[PDB]
């Protein structure tokens, strides 16, 4: 039920403790996580119904029209209003100058009392050939609403492109209202509860894996990356389903446990900590709303490489299940909370994470553009999803420990595994690793 | 209808004159165009009921079991009866050992006058996993003919696995009822005058396209070589069909004539011959046979850069047009025509090739099927566009001559080819130099 | 003595038997088996010289600018000048183009009314990196020749570099002259002779070797093949060289009764035929000379079980003694009058191949080219150098996974070990203490 209005300095919620000025890094910037979404439109576009669509959208959901000021030690969120959103014109002469915006705008500074909170450009190469370039700050809203935001974009240009007008089912909750819904909601006891618990299950944990890489680690991280590209059959992906489902468990924790038996080639630990974002909407009324609804959890899991695929399957359950139970504590507080001395080197509390993505005549065609932007928070980070035809993603590493070459050969061998371990439903990790080898010369 | 008794032999069609035998060459072997096809079966698989069901599509289909035996200075096919053939099981440990496994199999020979023109392997690899390998040698069936083949082993080993009898259509006619209607539909009469065409209008053309490459030509072909991948998405194929449609024409000359824009930037010729295999099916009853149906013709374009690229899809469909009426004579003939001494370093009557194929058409404890790579190593042409049309876009590939290119031009031309076909949606009326100046904006390759 | 004039038709020599051409394949094609040499040259190298060098080698060796002509149901040999021979340029960027130029290269036929039997390529990858590739057909000059080849052409482009004069030992006699001197000497009695002995020999013999392999043989050979390496220390190397000179045999003998012993595991027969290949230049003037001299021997073995090692050594060294004393009479000629109709499952007479070869600024790095061919079901290959016994074993892949042939290649390496520390002990606990 609302309970803010105009001008009202609103307490910010337990998701937004990672917005893009709370992370600040001497040597990288202030700006050197800008999100930006690139797309090429294909056919007859209209512009200015196109820039209406946004404007429209912009004003539809509050979150893009929200700033944010100092207040001691602390910061508030503060609701701005619509007027001043305009959505910029370019002509560009052929790609090399749609390269060269796309490179030159995405760095330019975001900053908290800037009262618009989206960048919207759209650069015409022919009347049938148009750019669609969207930059926003870090910490503003995440992939789920991310396809929202697509989906309602696309409605708002169909129903507008013609003389009609916008027709949206409207959205009760603002995000200050799920804010204050949850602050209200949350007490110094659960508070303690959860990181209680999560120091109890990080403890005698080492601070950075034994990743075996190809060059020795720098002293320092300069946050530079790269990413190769992943792909897996449709029939595989169908019966990993069903060695999930007849195994009482889900997709994610098949995929998370392979990803584990890769990685416990390239080290000798026995244990394995993998950071992965999960998502926190609580509430029949939280799946239209554009916000950041994600949160960090480290999970931790036994590789020792004599069980079976099994052993290690229900281990991922038991360790996902209780994970899911304590989501609510931001990971930031247990940075600061385990971690006192943070070492440049490495990142804290996991240096591998894994994201399993969810799916999800006159007409338009939409290929989004190469959006490569040469960062790596980790040393290693698998981003995949589900698609029609099998699984999609990538696999993100940092360029100062690892060569391409090696990248690719584990993504090959992610690749096998996954096969592998649907044929041998018996074998072990250090079975499948060897059955998994057999590449070919990869 | 069928006008042939049991064990009576018949003549050969048009289309077999390309089968393996007729078209050998010394320092190659018989058997360098053996066509391997190998998959990944997972789940629970009986092996006995699939090798049942590979039998039940040999005794089907009687191309598979049909010989060709010399009477004079011609030849003869003789249909066989199914006993004999057998499929064979083999152990593998590992999937380096099932490559080396293919590599070995391929190049086994055939013989004209075996019994059955087929070979059926059966790796195991766990209880879970096996690969099936099916040879054969060329000129035995088509593409098509490869769709109805898995579709009704699909089909029999559904029947066969559990206890009940295969529900599949009859076949009205045989090959050899084809062969016979075909000889009858000509009086020679046809055949000189489809000579007469293809006499004229390949006529003033060069013997070898000046394709400019990376390495020189040598005396005599080697017939090596490799391929790079082509991928396009499927918004773009969605408007180059809507583009094509509203010029009039279909899919095929729309990417004929990107692969014409496309090689006109390597050479200085102003008019180009690409050759292409087209399908001849002329009644409903063929459309389920397995056999050849196969023929080559020559398409004869002009590619001067400065008309626009209306003018060349209106030319296209014009040539296509007419190339699809005189389809019937094979191009052997042409070449034993028009060429009389072939120089051993090219490939006579063109040396590019355009090939588009047709596109492909839930239990719980069902099998996944996963196709298995076949790098036959193999060039005939000095460059070959294979693509098909599928749900997410054009699949294909560029295969090339390694006696003249390096992997990273064709790899360039590949790119430059998928970004014109997004080009060629985006600006209607450009010329062909500009189509290759806009498409040129990929960072040299 | 020279007895040959200009542009004088020679008899083909009784190694010419099995040039490539009198041994064709229909299913496998014409230049299935030719030979392709490559090498890297790492340094400043004059490119124009290094050409002529290869021109200069080329008008050296007559055999090289050798044509074969059909006159009746033969052919005969006839020799050309060096005009129309030329050595190819091209821009090689990377190393997997290296390999690519490669493989597209070697399988292009040669003509036997061809002026010229070589193909020499150089591929230019720095002015600081080269790749210098020579290709012939099978039958035209075997490894000896080949040491001689580089070593003079190395000589010649030094030579030529720095502006200087060749000066290079005269070749005394030619390759028709020693046709015309061999015709000669065996002419009819020798023959008959020799015919009559491996006829006696190889009789009552198996035509094929119950081997047992991995997969079940195809009903047609497809000459595919693969190999894996075969590598031995070289202190085991000097106690191989020891203890068979305490017998009085040589090296080859003993590595030949090893290799006996190690396929006596896989087979149940009492008695193996080994294919072996033999020099045969028995005079001072042809040592120097490029050519093929190479004849191929059946040996016969003996491998009982309860035997002990020193028999096997005495019967390798009876038949090797016996072996070198009919070397003349060539394999073709035996595989036509002992199997008239051959299987095409296997290849005659013998399915095993045992071949030791004797043993032989700008840096030079060999390019291995790997053929992917297997005319027999194995066959071992090993050379003597310095650092020890290095070689390969090549295997058919039609009958064998490569992990049984790694198995057999290192059940070979202990197995000399234990031959060399226990030369008295029986094959049968030989093979057993070498499985571990």
């Amino acid at each position: 039920v609302p309970v803010t209005g105009p001008g009202e300095e609103s307490p910010l919620s337990c998701q937004q403790s990672e917005l893009w000025f709370l992370n600040q890094r001497a040597h990288l910037g202030s700006s050197y996580d800008n999100v930006q979404m690139a797309y090429r439109v294909i056919g007859p576009l209209d512009r200015q119904a196109y820039a209406r669509a946004f404007e429209g959208l912009v004003a539809r959901h509050a979150v893009l029209r929200t700033s944010y000021l100092r207040r001691g030690d602390t910061y508030v969120q503060k609701v701005n209003d619509t007027t001043g959103f305009a959505v910029a014109f370019e002509d560009v002469t052929g790609d090399s100058a749609v390269t060269e915006f796309l490179r030159a705008e995405r760095p330019r500074p975001f900053d908290p009392a800037d009262r618009h909170m989206l960048r919207v450009h759209i650069l015409t190469l022919t009347p049938y050939e148009h750019v669609a370039v969207v930059t926003r700050p870090w910490g503003i809203f995440d992939g789920w609403s991310t396809g929202v935001f697509i989906a309602e974009l696309n409605a708002l240009y169909q129903a507008l492109s013609r003389g009609d007008e916008p027709s949206l089912p409207e959205l009760p909750v603002q995000y200050a209202d799920f804010a204050h819904w949850q602050r209200r909601t949350f007490d110094a006891d659960a508070r303690a509860r959860q990181q209680a618990y999560w120091r109890a299950q990080l403890a005698d944990l080492p601070s950075c894996t034994a990743l075996r890489t190809d060059y020795r680690r720098p002293e320092a991280k300069s946050y530079q990356g790269s990413s190769v590209e992943v792909n897996v059959p449709a029939a595989v992906l169908d019966q990993l389903k069903r060695v999930s489902k007849e195994r009482g468990g889900t997709l994610y924790m098949t995929l998370l446990s392979a990803f584990a038996t890769l990685l416990g080639a390239h080290t000798d630990d026995r244990e394995l900590a993998i950071g992965s974002p999960v998502t926190n909407r609580p509430r029949p009324e939280l799946e239209r709303l554009v916000g950041y609804f994600i949160n960090v959890l480290v999970m931790r899991l036994d590789v020792r490489p004599e069980q079976a695929f099994d052993d290690l399957l229900a281990q991922a359950q038991r360790v996902t299940a209780a994970a899911h139970e304590h989501k609510e504590v931001p990971f930031a507080d247990l940075v600061r909370d385990l971690v006192p001395e943070p070492d440049p080197a490495y990142s804290p509390l996991f240096q591998v994470m894994f994201n399993l993505v969810p799916a999800v005549p006159g007409a338009l065609g939409f290929v989004p553009l190469p959006t490569d932007s040469g960062t790596a928070k980790f040393d290693l980070n698998l981003v995949v999803r589900e698609t029609p035809d099998g699984l999609r993603g990538y696999l993100e590493y940092s360029t100062d420990l690892y060569a391409r070459s090696t990248v690719r050969s584990m993504a090959a061998t992610y690749e096998r595994l996954l096969l592998k371990i649907v044929t041998q439903p018996g074998a072990s990790l250090a079975r499948l690793r060897e059955a998994a080898a057999d590449g070919g010369a990869g």
